[PDB]
């Protein structure tokens, strides 16, 4: 054991120095020795970024490599006994990991509670989590996947989540995916409130479909906003009082919907999880005055947000929606286990 | 005097039909008649946009065109007559205008109490603003201006101050250049706040020393960020009781001396107002748990933001700087009124 680890990582960069670890090229994956707040995991699995497995298969056709699975694994080696870390030197992008707890130092800042052996997922990106490949049991090129033997630091201020007993695996992957939405989106949404979900039928969209109704209440109304009709008794059984048909992109025809839904008074706050380019303003023409707009969607421009409130002078309170939150996995978890309608459905659809 | 006009402006967008005047390519610039809920302006001088001055003027200058005030001018009236507004066709920057109030719309959306022949300044980009130009009797192109003889609209939903007769016309406007800066500082800091404020030598970021330390009080703690050691005793002068010397990038040696300033307890509020970009994790790792993370500066990408938090683990609210807020001109020239210090400062840089 070592002490005064630092929870941001810095004490295993290497090259180069006076830099966090995700910016930087080498770092220290030595798992002989953890530090006093690390946390080790037995790495069972590794899911490569998609963008990254793929510059990673391609370059080494074109070099050129027979057997993809053994160059790959090969490559996979190298780089991370080299590196200290599976990040693409060409890209910068990672992945997560599939793991069982093997130590926890005495001085690891717990977020979910577990202990030696428990099955987690890794929640930050493979670029700053120094990893040590010991054996490739298999390279699976069909799913960006590689079953390894191997060990990963998460550090103090790392995220993760224990795996369920009572769900599957990749379903249990999927929720987390998302899992911020319905934890930052049920301490926006206040009783009565009037809430409009742009994307009400996507993955996050239903989670927040459901959130919104359990914080707004009987006397509160959800909206949701969905580009086909057959989206509809999705909505409504996942928690959408209203729903309106309008594409993302569409801030007149939404305003106006939410206009008449509204008797004018427009909703207090606006999620938006589309995932679609040119949808802040449609997000923030829905909201009243003093309204909160939440983007969660990476397709969000905070150039667009921030030019687009301006030039109609809203003045409302816009979010960086985050994929963080305290207690996100459990909270997320607990929703599917509360409401049988939504675990159906996302079974059935994400599975 | 037309009826049922669009409080956004819609009924004045040509091509395409169905979109919004700023994103719209050819707007309906007539000036002879307007639609009851707009305000007419005879625009005295047009403040384009910098990037979009220089980009228009290099494009002039690689053309081939020996007078470039006469090239500036013409390119100027043959876009807006065209396009009916003078946004860039290459970028999607505009600027504003500073005109006279010629006619008001019966159910215009009154924001600030003008009346006709009021001075006043738009706070709306001239990308969505009808405007036609008569004529361009100068083009500066050193200040990115042109002087001229033309009429614009605002919508009920666009944004203006009414510039003061008590100040200097580019004193004023230097502080509308950044009023929605103390508006929402205001706002977002409470007695005893710690508060961090990231480019506190900057234009807006003076302003928001003043604020945080006026909200949070005799017993707060408004702590700036600067690269340069000579820019302390304006920091200190302006509200800060504590400065840090950090590159803004440098989220190790800001979370540290944060950290240090604070017995590990952090920032209440992170102010983010150095417009450089990867500055949004050292904004992030300065506060604490649960604390208020505001980006106001246009280089922050929402990408890095987002990513930022998520990999280390800060749960923090991360808010999109609006520029706008109620009353953010009034509120910020009258802190110019109420701070000797500030109206110094602001009168002799800008
Ligand atoms: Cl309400
Ligand atoms: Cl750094």
């Amino acid at each position: 054991m070592k002490s005064n680890g630092c929870r941001y990582g810095t004490h295993r960069v290497i090259e180069p120095k006076g830099v966090l670890p995700q910016p930087a090229k080498i770092l220290n994956n030595d798992m002989s020795e953890i530090w006093d707040n690390e946390m080790l995991i037995d790495v069972i699995r590794l899911n490569i970024d998609s963008a990254s497995f793929h510059q990673i298969k391609n370059k080494l056709i074109a070099q050129g490599h027979q057997d993809l699975e053994k160059a790959f694994a090969e490559h996979a080696i190298e780089l991370t006994n080299r590196t200290g870390k599976h990040k693409n030197e060409d890209t910068g992008s990672g992945g997560m990991f599939i793991g069982r707890v093997a130590a926890i130092g005495d001085k690891f800042e717990m977020k979910e509670e577990v202990k030696v052996g428990d099955k987690i997922a890794s929640l930050v990106s493979l670029s700053l989590t120094p990893l040590k490949i010991n054996k490739v049991k298999k390279v699976l090129l069909d799913k960006d996947q590689m079953e390894i033997e191997g060990q990963a630091i998460l550090f103090s201020s790392g995220v993760y989540a224990k795996l369920p007993d009572d769900l599957d695996e990749n379903l249990a992957l999927s929720v987390l995916d998302v899992a911020g939405a319905p934890a930052q989106v049920e301490r926006l949404v206040k009783p009565d409130d009037t809430v409009v979900i742009i994307g009400a039928n996507g993955k996050s969209g239903i989670l927040c479909n459901a959130v919104a109704k359990e914080r707004a209440g009987i006397c509160g109304k959800v909206i949701g906003v969905v580009r086909n009709e057959n989206y509809i008794p999705t909505c409504k059984a996942t928690g959408c009082d209203e729903v309106i048909l309008a594409q993302a992109t569409d801030a007149i025809t939404i305003q106006k919907e939410v206009s008449r839904l509204t008797n004018g008074k427009m909703a207090d706050v606006v999620i938006n999880v589309v995932n679609t380019e040119d949808t802040e303003l449609p997000s923030i023409m829905a909201a009243k005055d003093r309204g909160m707009v939440y983007f969660f969607s990476m397709a969000t421009s905070f150039t667009k947000a921030a030019l687009g409130a301006e030039g109609i002078g809203a003045d409302v309170d816009m979010m960086i929606g985050n994929g963080y939150a305290h207690h996100h996995s459990e909270i997320a978890l607990d929703l599917l286990r509360r409401n049988s309608v939504l675990m159906k459905i996302f079974k059935e659809r994400y599975a």
